């Protein structure tokens, strides 16, 4: 039988290679087992185009009062996506528009499967990043400097009071500048958030910065951090014998290194966009990692994959061949958006489903029965073979589908 | 019987564990061997704060006067900085005012021993990474928003154009705003350096940037590196089977951890300090790392231990308690300092001095004595012991010591 949702779950369509193995996960795994009502906005490029972006500020919104968004990975277009697809923008990145309305912080953590091996030999134990979803080089403004002239920062205050100028620079020839920023409520939220999984986690805390270089602005991350902990948190922290440190970034990531893994990891937007990637990468592969934005508000939640469209995997499938692409983070985002709306609802029954879907995924490589990124993993990309060392797209998720109905009777 | 030397080389003191190194190596492994005249500049913080940080001006003059400076690793102060040593200001980092005077790129590579296992298993070959040191998140203008208003950027042209302004955001309440630049003479430099340094190394280049998300900002780095390499550089690869790739920076991290070396790494100024970090970790340790800002003239550079003052290492020394921290990087400083002294005034006795006490430094490691960092590279550091396993820090700086004086006594 399938399990009856009863409240809606926001659905993002996506691009490329993603965008059909999300309708093939969609088909094989999903709908056969839940009865689901799905709230759907296209986020593929196309529609984004179509509709001048409105598409993705709906299905933000959509978000917000829903509670639950699953999304596929989209297309951030440059000159030469602009060119391809005709756009009339080069259209900002859906998935910083996306986080910056809804706030929060996108917890990102490895999806451990015993053969597929490790880059860093040291980490026995997992690693979460708190990537801070809001602000900083995701909401910038930036120009490109074309001839001579002053550049300045000016703050005009609400109550009154004079405004303040910085000269920032006197170009003399071209450059470029930047402006950005970032609020108390917002690093709050994200502090609250990472202190929490934390205690949940039984794992201690590193928020990063460079406050050393950014005195005012990464110092307030530092300070925020550092209040909260003081405030609410120190007294859980030395129950649970956890606890919680401020490290400079430069410092952090090689100690991240020498490590063993076991400890939440608070990132700035910036740094959790660069090191999310070096964790994924270190346990074993890109692909094998979920992201979640769990937004401050507690209820609200957005699963997606964080990796690439596949556009060389696309582009075969245009000429109607077949593809070796791994789609468990998509599985994933599908899983944890589903697990959520279970726990907001009071479904055991649905929950269980997200959690033995992630479990069989697992098996299934483990197993040996894999994609040809993954078995590149283990034999290398030059020794790899169709039906010997890895499956087709579909045949993979057809595996998935069988060991799902076995483990579920 | 010392090395004369000629012309003089410019030596910045630091802090904490590294300036207590950094005497060791002058005084018993640098002085005893070389006749050689130092400018003397502290840029320890309290002499920095003392001269209202003018010396760190003087300093990085000096080394354009000269040519050739070696610098110990510095404290930068920030608020518990200030309390610790009741400072008058919050003093800038001195590595960000010297290197912005002086100018380059800042190239930083592992210093590799036989006998480390990596923590990147992968990592067969050596990597380099070109960062740039100007502008950016360390010529930035930051501030507190302590009640609400609004935040704007504002270029006004030099010669009459018309001006443009830009919201950045309006602040209902507390948070921070910040403002960064940089130059396109700056950047055509950091690529230029980048490229010639690729082909002597006959290896292939990389730049990295965020360009998908700062669109116009790290678009005109993708731009620049992309017209100077067509047009100054691409016939050269090509006749050399190397290339040059643009990737985005978090693509980019993925690529390094899972590659075999062997490339060019080129880092804007905030990456290259982050990403500096992982990779001598990665190869074993950050005591195994050398860091040169090589500057444009092709004669000035600035030698330095890419690590910072080792704090941590520094409390337990403090209050009497067991230390073994690696004064590799330190000495490889000094080392890379002479060697160039040497090149520019052919004084061939002196570029041997520097290589020999270079090899003792990698001989010493390579024999058994090594301290804490390297042992744990073997034997992993929950079993490590002190006297069985590793050495002191000075019991290490002795065998270095009497290695050298051992090594040129042959
Ligand atoms: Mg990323
Ligand atoms: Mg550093």
């Amino acid at each position: 039988k399938r399990i009856k949702v009863e409240k809606p779950v926001v659905e993002m369509d996506g691009d490329e290679m993603t965008r059909i193995i999300w309708q093939f996960i969609k088909e094989k795994l999903i709908l056969p087992h839940v009865d689901v009502q799905l709230k759907y906005f296209d986020l593929g490029l196309p529609n984004r185009d179509q509709t001048n972006d409105q598409v993705t500020i709906d299905s933000a919104l959509a978000t917000q009062k829903y509670s639950v968004a699953v999304k596929c990975a989209t297309i951030t277009p440059d000159e030469a996506r602009v060119e391809e697809f005709k756009l009339k923008k080069m259209w900002k990145s859906p998935n910083g528009t996306i986080r910056n309305i809804l706030g929060g912080t996108v917890f990102r953590e490895p999806i451990i499967c015993k053969n597929i091996p490790r880059l860093v030999p040291g980490w026995t134990k997992p690693i979460t990043i708190g990537r801070h979803a809001h602000g900083d080089q995701y909401k910038a403004t930036d120009f490109v400097v074309d001839r001579a002239g002053t550049f300045k920062l000016v703050f005009t205050p609400k109550d009154g009071s004079s405004a303040k100028e910085w000269e920032v620079y006197n170009f003399p020839a071209g450059g470029v500048g930047m402006g950005m920023y970032n609020t108390d409520e917002s690093i709050s939220g994200f502090a609250h958030s990472c202190f929490q999984y934390s205690i949940q986690k039984k794992w201690p805390l590193y928020l990063s910065t460079k406050n050393t270089i950014l005195q005012a602005y990464d110092g307030r991350f530092k300070d925020i951090f550092q209040e909260i902990f003081d405030k609410h948190y120190k007294t859980d922290f030395d129950k649970n014998k956890i606890w919680y440190e401020h490290r400079l970034i430069d410092d952090m990531v090689a100690q991240v290194l020498k490590s063993s893994g076991g400890f939440v990891w608070a990132c700035k937007n910036y740094d959790g966009d660069v090191q999310s990637d070096i964790l994924a990468q270190g346990f074993g592969s890109l692909g094998l990692m979920t992201s979640v934005l769990v937004c401050p508000d507690g209820k609200t939640i957005e699963a997606e994959a964080a990796h690439g469209t596949v556009t060389r995997h696309y582009r075969e499938h245009q000429k109607g061949r077949p593809t070796s692409t791994n789609p468990i983070a998509s599985i994933f985002a599908w899983t944890r958006g589903l697990e959520h709306r279970g726990k907001l609802d009071g479904n055991q029954d649905l929950i269980r489903f997200a959690q033995t879907l992630e479990k069989v995924c697992v098996q299934t490589v483990e197993s040996g029965a894999m994609t040809k990124d993954l078995a590149g993993c283990i034999h290398g990309l030059s020794n790899v073979k169709l039906n010997e060392h890895f499956l087709n797209t579909t045949d993979f998720l057809d595996t998935i589908k069988s060991n799902l109905d076995r483990a579920l009777g």
